[PDB]
């Protein structure tokens, strides 16, 4: 309980959240790393350094079962060791997938509002970017399956599924994924399942890995998972990509190979060793801190900033806030946020359709700091 | 001092060096990382940052840009601008990025064998036309057949991969050799990617010349790749420095990495490389003198003890290029004998292109103890 009350000085660690701006007054609620690493990981790093050579390394011989135990323990999902491919980050895994399974000018589908690199790795690779925006319903979000099918029909070859979905916190139901999977089989669509928030699911929700539902879906899906957001080690660049389809996996690794890829750095393996073995109770406690943090913020906004709409999150530590009642431009919202509130939130307009007049804030903070964020929002717009 | 005589037990450390095969007497002389511990200031730099127990996304160190310009000026008399510096998680991804940025499919990329195999792999796996200009074994070493090299340039070469110092033959190119190379690249508009990852281990009678350093013309048509990985045994930290003076080429390079989702080095590449170019000077000058002494030890040892094998004299790096053709044995009957009779796996020359056949390469970046034993095992194998 007394582990996560920790306000931590992250100024002067060259961290992208706190060291880009140097007005000391600012609070940065926009980037997606936590204000929290479990002790067994930092202990693991000190141990590895005790051997003073840092040359080329293979993945540790025990990493494959560690990973196969991790998926089965956490999602009741059984994987084969030979399905596992390493990636020094998930965004390169998307770009690799775009290159591996689509040709130039072919259609890549995404579901906005969505983490912008979904947009960027498509267009910067000359693939045609297609969208099927999500629909705001029941004060949360749903998939417009009719619109989605219409898009699949125009020749979509590849879809990027974000699950849990950044920035809206949707944790997809088993049934939603089965309706979607049925559409990918119908139109033979390969799915990249960005499931990097796989492990921060709130109490009343269950992460269902898309590939886990059926052998059909498994043979058409590239699953991207990682302890980076989960354990706050994003700067170490450790991701796990799971491709049961051997033929898809080979074409995936051939893209990596021609890009000079030779596996993760030494500390990415070490960290991921400890992350998936020696940190279970830290993760159980960190889930309840954030979920309880979420409920605090939504209660705060009803009592204190009633001008503001909030998507009820179901996983990860991001909070999606609709500001449309303020009837404010992005420019006049952002500038007011920095000048009057002394805070940098995440602007929603860069997330595509349905991001406009929204902001996002990071609730991966000690509660105290969340108090400070909520108070400033309140002061900002009223 | 007693820094480099300490043999290190690195089987059971998941490093590619001693963990491929699991028969313990075996020596695997084929890996090109050294058997020397990282300088203590690097281990201290790593321990220091680990005291801050968060490891999120981090920006490059605000002082890294002047550190690198200080490094290039100090080590090679090369003045560079901070904005030329581009980061890369290793040299091979920088070889590939350069191919994708500056040549289209089927356009011709030339390499000079015998050469490090990734030079070929990134050309062919990238669907570019592979051309060659093999080096010539001349006066006990290797030289460039400039007339052949030119004959290829006339046939439309768009990009050249220069490795300098040359892995595995150890050649540190003279300014005069490189000046002749540059003038040919200007004439036929060849872009040069300069593999200079070995720039910092040069022996006593030789000087490393950055190709881009010679002239402004050559700087604006050259991508120079550098790294502390080989110099200080931190390859697994995946830290490289790419210096692209031409603004238009630099944007085309950065544009390829960006579309491949690249977002810069890991936290410990930044930490480690800072110390490498600041707090490790005296560790390096000892290690260049150590390796040179090992290199001078291997070539007279085999001359006096294993006369069946010719040895190209190295001028830099910690690799040694050994001509075995006098046995006149195939690759398999060489590899087989080396493991059963000598209990040793060396790096096979045949995968190095023309000039690789019946050559082997051993790593001499090891304590003398092991180099004795390797040469000793070489002796028994071939005699």
């Amino acid at each position: 309980m007394q582990l996560f009350h920790k306000a931590i000085n992250r100024r002067g660690t060259h961290s992208i959240k706190w060291d880009t701006y140097k007005n000391e007054e600012l609070i940065h609620a926009w980037i997606a790393d936590m204000d929290f690493v479990p002790k067994p990981i930092q202990t693991a790093l000190k141990q590895r350094i005790k051997h003073p050579i840092f040359g080329y390394t293979l993945p540790p011989e025990n990493i494959g079962d560690i990973i196969c135990n991790w998926t089965k323990q956490q999602y009741d999902w059984d994987i084969q060791k030979e399905w596992i491919v390493f990636s020094a980050g998930i965004v390169p895994a998307l770009s690799t997938s775009i290159q591996a399974f689509t040709k130039e000018n072919e259609s890549v589908l995404v579901q906005p509002p969505i983490y912008p690199p979904f947009f960027e790795m498509v267009t910067t690779n000359n693939r045609q970017l297609c969208v099927s925006p999500l629909q705001k319903q029941n004060d949360t979000y749903v998939i417009d399956f009719k619109h989605l099918e219409k898009q699949f029909q125009q020749g979509i070859k590849l879809m990027l599924l974000c699950s849990p979905h950044n920035p809206i916190g949707r944790v997809w139901t088993k049934e939603e994924l089965i309706k979607l999977g049925s559409l990918c089989t119908k139109y033979n669509v390969i799915v990249v399942a960005d499931e990097i928030h796989s492990d921060i699911i709130y109490a009343d929700h269950t992460h269902t890995p898309f590939a886990s539902l059926s052998e059909e879906l498994a043979e058409r899906t590239i699953t991207c998972m990682a302890p980076s957001k989960t354990f706050n080690i994003a700067g170490l660049q450790a991701s796990i990509i799971i491709i049961p389809n051997e033929k898809l996996r080979h074409a995936f690794t051939a893209i990596q190979y021609r890009q000079g890829f030779h596996g993760l750095n030494i500390f990415a393996y070490t960290a991921m060793q400890s992350a998936y073995t020696e940190c279970n109770d830290w993760l159980n406690k960190i889930r309840l801190y954030i979920e309880d943090n979420a409920k605090f913020a939504c209660e705060y906004m009803k009592d204190h900033i009633p001008t503001l709409s909030v998507t009820k999150p179901e996983g990860s530590f991001l909070l999606w806030i609709d500001c449309s009642a303020l009837n404010l431009s992005q420019d006049e919202r952002t500038k007011l946020l920095e000048e009057k509130g002394k805070i940098i939130v995440e602007p929603g307009e860069k997330y595509g359709l349905g991001g406009e007049e929204h902001i996002r804030i990071n609730i991966g903070c000690p509660r105290s700091v969340l108090e400070e964020i909520l108070n400033r929002l309140r002061h900002t717009f009223s």
